């Protein structure tokens, strides 16, 4: 009993004995025996195998001091006197790696204590590793310090999420130990500490939030697990924290909901951690697809014991937390799992679980969108979300009708309002196909009274379901089309129109509910929503809905009729065609915008672009850049932009390069400059090389290899080494004598960071260009070297032993911008001579680029493009921030009034512009700068495009075929522009077949012939839609354009070039662009008997008679040929016309169908006017009526060819009715409603300057005007003035005054008699 | 159709049946709705295209107008109708509707009342100016040659009356702009017309309903006309009305003269600057406490020429505000008239004859207004300091000379009265004048609105860089003459905390090798206890309070003068503070006390009332809530009369 507890006293003794002193028992070591261990290794297992013990707790406190005490300095020297800087990391470094795999193991009373300890053991080690590489660096790191590296961040992480408080802010202070022994082992920043510990930057964070008032454990893990969502690189300590962890979380779990709070509460902090930090896991059956099935089976968890809990939980965590890297993951399982419970025939069926299940997939997703978060955007557009949101209204549409089932209605509801706040954020396969569907599901749902019928108050909440119904249902006609299913064929144009009318008149009724003579606020809310819901239907499609809504001007609300022509007034001034209409009203009127965001700030301020920076979200900091870069360019400004950007950031970090290539807003600037100016200049240098080193037979097959571990004996070393060397001599050759090809975009970029380091400097034998070279050329030209493939100039991959040779070649190429010689790379030595040779040589080619005037007075292109598609993203993103950018501007700026300074001038600017238009639909996929033409055949081709059926169309249509050879022999293409139309199918897919048909010959030189016979605006190209084509080819292909053949071009083509000018100018006076002036050239150039043109095209055959010699009468008089077709009219030009800088003459095409007006105004001249063209045409020929006699004649055999022409018109659009909307605004410039009146005078500015109406005074149109009552006179001066200046309105004026006469009251109905009579 | 002749037959009492007639039309329309519109062609819109009979007819409607009242049908009626009686004639009806207007008002003279919503009346202004509310649009007022006139009635209505007639002002004004925008009279080029509008669109901004006094009203228009205004009269309600504001006049009265120039620009040899001037003048020199405010802060605002004897005219002005103040029980009233000659005097000395004695002789009335410890009168009272230092850099009377040369030379021939009221306000400027207009300026730090507060810091800047580049030494170099500027600076500039950092952590505060004489250290330590005393702020408090614990030991014999000031909040702290960022530097202050502690005090508290600093501490504490004269500004009014006889002789 005694005798135990003696040696225990004993034992206690012997270690304070070494805690006063620990020499006593150093003296004489016994040194390590080849086949036995030393003295001193035994020494310390002894005390080490204490400190977890905890049956002697007293024991193990002291012998934590003794092995503190043998740490110091002053004892180090001791261990072995010698070999002192090899025994002790040997010794050392195993005593963490035993302690720390006893933490990991389990739980321990003492494990918050064994911490505290842990972290001085580190800060001493450090110190000795200091001194150590001061005396003599030789420091050494055998596999057990790998071995124990690793360990010792297994245990740190897994500390992160342990409940206690003090734990977790001991753990994070320990990161600093960790990273401040990188700097120590390598001093060079780039080389190791973002090498070694690839994940530097964020350990660094982890300190300064430690250094924070405590806090519960909720405020706390808030902090902890957004720090585990910035961990990018994947790491031997990250990737085994996670699994370790991810064992005893499900283990954990089996106890908790096996057995019929504290144990709780750990297993949250284990979720929450195991998800912040999935991101680094990420690459079938795999340990991170098996934690989220197991997750998912927890949502619908029924428990009675503990059931609520982990419900509540799981939402909460999934939605708020999850990392951005595994949402394409969540989805693709949230999809699945919700498509099994629609059976075969589609028939939903109800289990109670799945409606449990579909009400937690509501939540989750809410939340989800809900959160605006870093990184998230780029994520977001790899999944299709879709095919799961039809499928989850389906299951709640039959879900019935009850106190319950109404609520989740609700939710659902609302959902759809988020989901169309990033629908710029998403991907759509199909937007069309899929907004209209949502909305024909939810109107189903908008009941009105019926809670009285009904005759129970606890229904009430059907009025929030109406209400909330509504609010969805806004959000989605933004800017919708309307588009009917094909089911049936009974055309087009009858269909929408059919469409239109079974929405109007549901808004309609559930209008006239809402009267207040038939809560109040309940009724005011709904009534709004329900007039702007009818506002957004009818301005996308005015042409399909505006006869079915005239009704409204006489509506019985006054209030109504107000806003019906406020939006009625905004169509009017848009132009129903391009029209250059905003060319020169938009251009115009946004022209002051872009002064005042380049509003040159006193000494550079810029306080627009500077203020705008901080207080924009980081989220659109990928748009802002974009806009800003591009429209200083514009102003030839760019360099005043950069001077300011750069400058705060380098001054207000010393470490001015790690910075730029970290993640900042100022870092995104660099990217999308190198990017979009750096491409051309790379892929035109490096591709010439290339194709020698990878297909010449002269270098055949050789490795570039210096590696003796890897060196084949077959190949001699010599031989490699020199070919390597010869390889670098080339590819060095070429970049320093390509000075001149830089951009200058660049040129100007080097200059700002050459003036920040050395202005950096003065403060402060370093050398700017140093910095600046190695710095230019790691991040500009070192990465397509390195993998060309990926950037798209090489579209094979290259073998991997010709792989190898770029890698190496960097690496050579890298160090000489650093002077830096080969240090423990004796694999690389021999190559060092090299180097010395070239090191003035490199100086040259950076100053050059460096040396540009930090003005350029004389470097000057004046090109002032408009860049009129960004300006519209740039007002837009002002409204949207309007408010909290004053704030910013109000702090500052109090030395001088703000009436004269930015402030001012934004709030009056941005009210007199008025609210941004809605953006309009996108056909392509989502895409981002982010895009190669390596990436998007991969994601084309991971699509399974081949079968959608629409694909297979394309096929039938008969676009962009191979017709047979050329004279040259090069294989021809035809390009069909009628073919394809604007939206009706996704415009990714025409590029996919494009590409997929050209790719197996457009290696070679090849021919190819578009052509544009009958061009209209129907078939188009929209301004982003048309980039595309210049970045997803690979590039290469552009070169192999043999020749370029243009036919039947018209005038509509040359007015399409002139307004996209701008991304055409590559094209501008192009040597491949040859234009057909005449049938009878093309066959000759092309071969014979093998060109296979449409044949539509050649149906035509322009084989009528030719009206030679007929005048255009127009604004300018230009001779035309005419030719009367069999089946339509062909408008030849006789004088030549200069497009892109080639003349050729253009040839209108008219088909005889669309010829609706024939009207023969004189045998001089005759009319034609034309659907949708405005006014007629007018030609001069001697005998018109021998012409218009053909015309008719062709035109009277169409009719009958027709099968029913009597069934048409019923459509109009503005131009069409001048003489109604005229009524209507007189009508109500006289009401009784001071709002009303104001409305009616807008719309009148707006109406007399649209078609040019003679009047006597002048109107301009404002807001806010007080009008008088009593306006009995002056809408009887403008009446008159205008039946006497314009008397063709009569019969459209007097048929709409008399039938607004019945629908007023008695006081107006006097009116419309004092102001009808001067008509007759 | 066939009045004409008996308007005007030999007054043989036939006009009084003619008039009879008129009234038994006006019946007819008030009462007929439903044939409203056709009454307004057939009867008014023919009868008001005879020349002859215009005056008579305009002059029934004002009559019938005023028995009803302001709100009343019959008079809200009329103005519709005179609508129509306008068009016949625009520049006959235009020309005696605005005539009536400016004679009501100039007839305000004969009974002065506090406001005019009190005086009789009022009820003939409130009609006449629905009137031209309505006359507004269109331009049925002719702008191209009554534009002076309306604006000087604009002014004199903004933000005062019910919430209907304070919306009608807006209305008013952005008709008579967006008429000026479409005249076909005047020629105005293509530049201009950009600036009209964009001055349209900001009088409709939020920034401007707050200026004429309808913030959280959504539209103006809706609330300017009512629905049912022929079956119901007016229903007023909610008599609690906003107060006005001098400084919003200020913003009102530049906005539109930006507008005015801009026309003026193209219309040749114009007139309007100059007859909107006269009717300005008229009322800023006569008496009449509801208009002479506002026509002073217009005066000032657009006046381009001042002489010596206008300006005598102000300065006595404001000798006689302060004299009814502290007789009658009547404060308020008399509270404006001051704060409005400051605004006025800070517009107008620029412009003066650049060699006048007064370009320095208004230092000392801006000093003697800060004196009267009022929120509104101190507010005023910098602006005019603030700028007069301003102004006499440009003309560089501060190449050769210091700041206390110069408006202490300025002052020796008065010194007589000036010595007195230092005596009182506890300050003195003969034994140290950089002390002096700095205590002055410290009370600036507890104004409620923090856009004084900035003025303040702005107004020590300029001072500082004045008094060092009389020595060049570099703008922030300690000496004895330059040391004051840096005590109130050292708790907001970030510059001066650097540039002067406490030794027990460039050059130091506190040197002993300057600062060698009891006097001028004796200053330095009641700033820094004064500042303390009042603030209330972590970061305040944390660096004054080690400014002071190095105090303590570097200054021992000086530094017991400063206890009273921090007895009481010292004790409190160290029995309840629980910060050590800021417990420790009090501790080094009770050691440093009892160490010192030792021998007779060489300096007792009252050292500093010896040498007339026995008042610098209360000069710095909060407004006082119960707002009066402080009661010797008595000789405030003898020393302005002097300063008059002085430089004014006549
Ligand atoms: C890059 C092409 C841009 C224009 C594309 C227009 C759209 C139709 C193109 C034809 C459809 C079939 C696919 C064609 C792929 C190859 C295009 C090609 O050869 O591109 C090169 C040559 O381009 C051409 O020859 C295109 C000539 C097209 C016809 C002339 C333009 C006006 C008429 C067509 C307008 C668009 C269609 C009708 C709607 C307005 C570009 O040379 P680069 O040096 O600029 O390369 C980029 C390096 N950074
Ligand atoms: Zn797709």
């Amino acid at each position: 009993d005694l005798e135990t507890r003696s040696y225990k006293y004993l034992l206690l003794s012997m270690v304070k004995l070494i805690h006063a002193d620990p020499k006593l028992l150093l003296c004489n070591p016994r040194k390590q025996g080849p086949e036995t261990q030393g003295s001193t290794a035994e020494l310390i297992t002894g005390l080490v195998q204490l400190v977890p013990q905890s049956h002697m707790p007293e024991i193990a406190q002291e012998a934590m001091e003794a092995l503190l005490v043998l740490h110091q300095l002053d004892s180090i020297d001791l261990w072995n006197p010698d070999a002192p800087v090899e025994t002790f990391w040997e010794i050392s470094s195993q005593m963490l790696f035993y302690i720390c795999k006893k933490l990991t193991s389990h739980q321990m009373l003492s494990s918050t204590e064994i911490l505290k300890w842990l972290r001085e053991i580190l800060i001493c080690r450090n110190k000795f590793l200091l001194k150590n590489k001061q005396a003599d660096r030789s420091s050494g790191t055998p596999p057990i310090c790998r071995q124990a590296q690793t360990k010792l961040e297994v245990a740190l992480y897994m500390f992160l999420w342990n409940p206690d408080t003090e734990a977790v802010l001991v753990a994070m202070s320990c990161f600093r130990h960790l990273c401040e022994e990188a700097d120590i082992r390598c001093g060079v920043d780039e080389v190791s500490v973002h090498n070694l510990l690839p994940n530097y930057n964020t350990f660094m964070e982890f300190a300064s939030v430690s250094n924070m008032m405590s806090t519960g454990r909720a405020a706390l893990q808030k902090r902890v697990m957004a720090l585990l969502r910035r961990i990018e690189h994947p790491t031997a300590g990250n990737t085994e924290a996670w699994e370790d962890t991810h064992a005893k979380w499900e283990q954990a779990t089996k106890l908790i909901l096996n057995y019929p709070t504290d144990s709780l509460q750990e297993w949250i902090n284990m979720t929450g951690f195991l998800c912040a930090l999935g991101g680094v896991c990420l690459q079938a059956d795999t340990p991170v697809s098996k934690f989220m099935d197991r997750l998912l089976s927890l949502m619908v968890c029924n428990h009675e014991k503990v059931g609520l809990q982990i419900r509540t939980n799981v939402k909460d965590l999934v939605g708020l937390e999850l990392s951005p890297a595994l949402y394409p993951m969540l989805f693709n399982k949230l999809k699945n799992t919700i498509s099994k419970f629609f059976d075969s025939q589609g028939q939903v069926l109800l289990t109670d679980t799945n409606t449990q299940f579909v009400e937690q997939t509501i939540a989750i997703m809410k939340n989800l969108l809900d959160n605006h978060t870093e990184g998230s955007s780029e994520h977001l557009g790899q999944a299709s979300i879709e095919t799961m949101m039809l499928n989850l209204v389906r299951y709640v549409r039959v879900l019935g009708n009850m106190v319950h089932a109404i609520q989740i209605k609700t939710k659902l509801c609302q959902l759809v309002e988020v989901m169309m706040a990033r629908r710029d954020d998403l991907s759509f396969c199909q937007e069309m196909k899929f907004r209209n569907k949502m909305v024909e599901y939810l109107t189903d749902w908008v009941m009105g009274t019926s809670n009285q019928a009904a005759d129970d108050d606890v229904k009430c909440l059907t009025r929030d379901l109406d209400q909330a119904s509504m609010e969805a249902v806004v959000s989605l006609l933004a800017g919708l089309p309307l588009q009917p299913e094909e089911g049936d064929g009974v055309e087009l144009m009858e269909a929408k129109s059919q469409l239109f009318l079974k929405y109007f008149t549901l808004f309609m009724n559930l209008l006239n509910d809402c009267s207040e003579v038939e809560m109040s606020r309940r009724l005011a809310s709904l009534r709004h929503c329900t007039v702007l819901a009818m506002s957004n239907l009818l301005n996308a499609n005015v042409d399909s809905g505006l006869m079915h809504s005239i009704g409204l001007g006489y509506h019985k609300d006054l209030q109504t009729r107000a806003t019906f022509m406020e939006v009625l007034t905004k169509i009017l001034q848009q132009g129903t065609e391009f029209d250059t209409l905003a060319e020169t009203v938009l251009a115009d009127r946004f022209e002051r915008l872009v002064e005042l965001v380049t509003m040159m700030g006193d000494q550079g301020e810029l306080p627009i672009a500077m203020a705008l920076a901080n207080v924009v979200p980081c989220s659109q900091w990928d748009e802002l850049a974009r806009v800003l870069v591009t429209l200083f360019d514009s102003r030839h400004l760019l360099y005043q932009l950069l001077w300011n950007m750069f400058s705060k950031e380098v001054e207000l970090a010393d470490s001015m390069q790690t910075l730029f290539r970290g993640n900042s807003l100022a870092s995104k600037i660099m990217t999308f400059c190198f990017k979009v100016y750096g491409a051309t200049y790379l892929q035109k240098l490096l591709d010439p090389l290339l194709r020698i080193v990878i297909t010449s037979s002269d270098w055949q097959h050789v490795s570039f290899e210096v590696d003796p571990t890897r060196l084949e004996p077959s190949e001699s070393l010599e031989e490699n080494q020199r070919n390597l060397l010869q390889m670098t001599e080339k590819f060095f050759h070429a970049i320093i004598s390509s000075s001149s090809e830089f951009p200058p975009q660049l040129r100007s970029v080097c200059h700002c960071l050459y003036q920040a380091t050395c202005h950096s400097l003065l403060n402060k034998p370093q050398n700017s260009i140093g910095a600046v070279g190695s710095a230019m050329f790691l991040r500009f030209i070192n990465p397509a070297i390195v993998s060309p493939y990926e950037a798209g100039i090489l579209d094979k991959k290259p073998p991997p032993r010709i792989e190898r040779g770029l890698k190496l070649m960097s690496k050579i190429l890298q160090s000489i911008a650093n002077h830096v010689l080969f240090t423990k790379e004796e694999h690389m030595r021999p190559f060092n001579d090299f180097v010395k040779s070239n090191f003035d040589a490199a100086r040259r080619f950076f100053l050059d680029i460096a040396s540009d005037c930090p003005t350029s007075d004389a470097v000057n292109h004046s090109l002032s493009f408009i860049s009129d598609g960004n300006v519209l993203a740039l007002h837009r993103l002002l409204w949207n921030n309007q408010e909290k950018i004053g704030q910013y501007l109000s702090s500052n700026r109090d030395h001088k009034a703000v009436g004269r300074r930015p402030f001012d001038k934004m709030a009056t600017l941005l009210a007199y512009l008025g609210p941004p238009e809605h953006k309009p639909v996108a056909d392509t996929h989502w895409s981002s700068l982010n895009l190669t033409s390596s990436k998007f055949e991969e994601f084309m081709t991971r699509h399974q495009v081949h079968e959608k059926e629409e694909f297979k169309a394309l096929k039938t249509l008969s676009i962009f075929y191979q017709a047979g050879t050329s004279k040259a022999g090069n294989p021809i293409f035809y390009y069909v522009a009628r073919r394809f139309k604007t939206g009706q199918i996704n415009g990714d897919l025409l590029i996919y077949h494009v590409l997929l048909t050209l790719k197996p010959y457009y290696a070679k030189p090849y021919e190819i012939v578009v052509d544009l016979t009958h061009t209209g605006p129907s078939n188009r190209f929209k301004t982003d839609f048309l980039s595309k084509w210049f970045v997803v080819f690979p590039g290469f292909a552009y070169d192999n354009v043999s020749a370029v053949y243009i036919y039947n071009c018209n005038s509509w083509v040359r007015e399409y070039t002139k307004y996209h000018e701008r991304l055409l100018t590559g094209l501008k006076g192009s040597k491949r662009l040859v234009f057909i002036d005449c049938p009878g050239k093309l066959a000759e150039h092309i071969e014979h008997e093998q060109q296979k043109l449409p044949a539509a095209t050649l149906a035509l055959e322009e084989d009528l008679k030719v009206f030679h010699n007929a005048l255009k009468l127009a604004h300018k008089d230009t001779k035309v040929s005419i030719k009367v077709g069999s089946t339509a009219v062909q408008v030849t030009s006789a004088e030549r016309t200069k497009v892109l800088g080639q003349s050729v003459f253009l040839n209108d095409i008219y088909y005889a169908s669309e010829i609706e007006e024939i009207c023969l105004v004189d045998e001089n001249q005759f009319t034609l006017t034309i659907a949708n063209q405005g006014t007629p045409l007018t030609f001069m020929h001697q005998e018109c009526e021998a012409i218009v006699q053909s015309i008719i004649h062709i035109r009277t055999r169409w009719e009958l060819s027709q099968p029913d022409s009597i069934p048409q018109h019923t459509k109009i659009r503005p131009k069409d009715v001048p003489g109604t909307l005229l009524n209507i605004a007189l009508l109500n410039l006289g009401s009784s409603d001071p709002s009303l009146r104001s409305a009616a005078y807008n719309l009148l500015c707006a109406l007399t300057c649209t078609f040019n109406l003679k009047i006597e005074g002048q109107l301009l149109e404002t807001s806010g005007l007080c009008i008088p009552a009593n306006n009995t006179l002056f809408i009887v001066s403008i009446s008159k003035t205008l039946a006497a200046n314009e008397p063709h309105l009569t019969l459209e004026f007097l048929e709409e005054c008399i039938s607004g006469f019945s629908k007023s009251s008695i006081e107006l109905k006097h009116l419309c008699l004092e102001y009808m009579t001067p008509w007759l």
